[PDB]
């Protein structure tokens, strides 16, 4: 069952982004706090789309995109990702890790349904590196 | 106004690149005209020194954030 | 000190680069840091016009070869 | 049948050669369009005549000539050449392809009659080859400056009409343009294509990143 | 069979160009009817070397040349082209577009034999693509 | 077994570059003498370490690496590669041309044993050929005038040296030098050479008939 | 009348060799006597300084063409 | 194998040129020493290369042409020169004698595999002959 | 002595040859010796202008009798 | 039989030649008058070596042998002249003509015996045309 995120904790950390920047390290440690539990596919882009201005965002959604090709690219090479499974119905494509794929697209509750703790884990990391090549980025 | 939207002398590019994507998405263009409008913006406005430095680019850019991290990377730091 | 090396206002490239390549590998650092330092010092050193020749790169310079290069390539003749 | 080229035609050809010259590409193009049909050499002989004063006339006449002896070195070199025939009966030679032969000197129609459509094309494409060479030689790229007040279209055209318009071979003239838009080419353009971040490897991209950057003025 | 296009009309097109310059709307209609019937490679080329100064002939050749490229591009994108074939004996080179090909240099006659009609068709949207490009570039 | 080469050649080529230059031809003789047996990854390393100095160096790093990918990607071309075998275990990555392979990073020994001749020979023509690209990389013609009291031959021996040490391609060279010698080459030459009864078709006979008809003063 | 053309001190040579042409192919002469008429016009005529150009001629000359091509060639420009 | 020659007597036999010039009987003495052994056409093209300035270089090249052509017309007078072989693909062609031909441009291994002992020293008494006509043609 | 004798400055070249002819005909060598002499002493001889002429010579002269017709033909009228 | 021409004619006519020079028409005249009888070689070659001097005299042989050059051409494009005979057997070589064949080498008896009258005007003829170019070619 999926359950959101508190506004009152995203909005302190909006204000936090507002006032101390994206590189400051209590504004990374902040991050780090709200990234704790594997966060499904919906629930990283909202909280993008609330913390971060229009342009940080594109820049972290190509980023996060780029990570997340790296990964699949890893996950190919190794047949034993956490993500994967063993036999070839178990691959994971791009689409269930952005969430473009079928039963997933708008809805939260199919993709925590559909998704495994592996691939949550690995978006999650995919995107906080994302985030850490935005913040170098920007200033 | 976004057609209206212009870089400052003084303005830095993240600040122009949010203004203008805040006045192309928050208008009444259709959502598959933003990024060709948002692009050509920045390759028209963004004063003719980062106008030359995109129109200089070795790679072709096919989007702001991309355009966005080029711009950011090799901004003339002053 | 490799620190201290500055580019001359009259000195060519060539030989501000082997005066710095020179600095840096006859010193204490470690062998694994010497190319990052060799490249950051070429683009905060080596006076500004040549500062905007690297920053204004279309395509990412990774080596000191390849930046001594391209410098060398696109310099003002004079 | 012969059936002769219309003097309206060939008089506003001639005037065209007249106000124009021999070497403009309307000219050559001009030429082309009257050299369509594969012309008789009493056609193209009367052609030239009219459209060429009388030096001209005798530079093409020689070159013609020349031109069609290469041709007739590459029949003997060849024997299924589109003049000749499979037999040596079927040789042809020059007094054939002057119209110089029995049964044609003077007489279009008997020269309609016993020439090839092979011997037609390759006499057309021999006078056709012999006009350029005449042109090419009736009327300095490396003494070209940019001038202190001239604008860069103007010295690239001037720079390209007198690179292409000269001696050299085909193969040669885009790095000699380039080379001369880098050492000609007043110190302040010269320095802008110096400081290219990116690498022009051809005229056209040169032109076109000095006129993006050039200082207005 | 070639046949040369009027050097009447080309002479008033070049004094259109002359007067009007190159991105006037009635250069531009005078440009697609003289681009009417499809062109050869020679026909083409002899015309923008009349109509156009130096430095927007060398521009135009430039524009033609990246155009072709991305036609020929296109064409080993998609083996139903009208200039292909099926097998791949009749595959089209830039050679044969630009009028370079063996048995074409400099004859138009046997330009016109050994072309396609789909050939000829994409050579002339090509350069008349290229000519609204350069003459854009040029003012 | 591996043998090193003496330090004193290697000193003597150092100086020899330190003097002359990287460009001279007495360099790149010097270096092709060096270059005669087939040397170890080791072996060029080390000597372009001790010749060259750092920033040459450098650049000599890089083109060596872009030159030996060029000699895998011909070999992946073809499986006949003097440096591969028959077989797909046999092939030659780039690890082991660079001296990184295993059994071969810092040991000459080790790196004798286990190269193959044609590794050895492909190795040190791509480190020719980059000592060359770096050469001429280190160190304009259409700016060349035959000053007024220039005599002719020191001229002809500065544009002959600006323009084969320059970007041209060989096939260009001789046809640019002529038309440079009739260009430039102040009037009293420039009408020389325009009035040369016989056609000149090469630098040298200009040369020669410039210095038979020259002016003595 | 063919035998009182001269090479004006300022005309070209082109000009002189179609006015001696037009003269001498629009006169009395037989037509077997034109080519031999217009050369020895042309080695006469044509002052000294052509004149000299086609009398230190490696090759025989033996056409106004080649005489014309020859002269067009190695002239003087000026 | 291809031995070079050594760069010392190389800069020695540059400073005898330089000092004593091109005719002196010392100089010609020191060439036919360095012209003892056939030297391939890399090895006399470089050594000219550094012994003789620009215009004296050019000046060589052409009379070297010049007497190898003279030396293939001999060659095909004459089926047994020590160049030639019996029949008639073993004819040497000027690109087998300037180095030009086929697996020696550039390279002086490949160059001394496919030559004759003939062919080096007809191209060793050719690159005399011209040295000797340039030398006298120089002063 | 036939290797004395020089073409005057004033001296017109049918004297010159005749004098040489004579001189070298009349004199101690083999018979088989004399038109190579003959020719290369015109050519070294016979004061720079007829040896610029001669040695400008489109065709091969190989016989005293050639070089005599081809000067006479091209020579300097003066 | 070989009668020699007179000493005091030959003295007579090279003084003429010497005075009047040789494209006087009363020289032509005196040399026509003195190229009546048809000449033997010898003849001729002797009154040539005599009247006229060294320089004229080379030019002279040379156009002699090019005008019997281009008499023994028409003879081999017709076999009835007058220096010809019907068989192949009497078909007459530049030797016979020049006096060099086997016989003939400087003794103009055998000379008379075994020439042709056809020859001997032949050789007049030419001997006279020769005399012609080299008077027109000398001043």
């Amino acid at each position: 069952a999926w359950t959101p995120l508190e506004p009152k904790l995203i909005t302190r950390l909006a204000d936090t982004v507002r006032t101390k920047g994206l590189r400051s390290p209590i504004t990374m440690a902040e991050v780090e706090a709200l990234m704790s539990s594997p966060l499904l596919p919906h629930d990283v882009t909202n909280l993008m789309r609330v913390i971060l201005g229009p342009a940080p965002y594109a820049l972290w959604m190509d980023a996060w995109g780029v990570q997340l090709q790296t990964v699949i690219a890893a996950a190919t090479r190794d047949p034993r990702h956490p993500a994967n499974g063993q036999g070839r119905g178990e691959r994971t494509n791009l689409n269930r890790l952005k969430g473009l794929a079928d039963g997933m697209v708008g809805n939260p509750q199919g993709q925590a349904a559909l998704l495994r703790p592996g691939e949550l884990v690995a978006i999650t990391a995919s995107a906080l590196q994302a985030f850490r090549e935005v913040a170098r980025l920007a200033e």
